[PDB]
């Protein structure tokens, strides 16, 4: 399938244990598509002070489209040094590597894999 529904648990930036998934774009992405397959990827909201906190080269989770089943569809952009990897819409969070965190929520998205 080109699209996957997952639900994916909100965790506060101050418990992350795992704060980013590698150290080029490419390797960030492969591993955030690897822990949204394998289930084990959570979602950190973007506010002032948040970004800061987690680590280059960054995974976005951004809105492809205006949300089938209650899942907004969404697609993977990338950071480092400010220049990103990917256009698309709003910012939905950041994507990290769930190890077992306390979530806050879920955030129903459709995933283009």
């Amino acid at each position: 399938k080109t699209h996957v529904q997952l639900s994916l648990p909100v965790l506060q930036v101050r418990d992350v244990l795992v704060r980013g998934f590698g150290d080029s774009v490419e390797e960030v992405l492969s591993e955030a598509r690897q822990h949204l397959k394998d289930g084990t990827c959570g979602l950190v909201e973007v506010e002032k002070g948040v970004l800061p906190q987690l680590e280059q080269p960054y995974v976005f989770i951004k809105r492809s489209d205006a949300a089938p089943h209650g899942h907004v569809m969404v697609e993977l952009v990338a950071e480092l040094e400010g220049i990103q990897y990917g256009r698309s819409g709003e910012t939905l969070g950041v994507l990290v590597p769930h190890v077992g965190e306390i979530p806050v929520a879920y955030r129903k998205v459709l995933l283009r894999k």
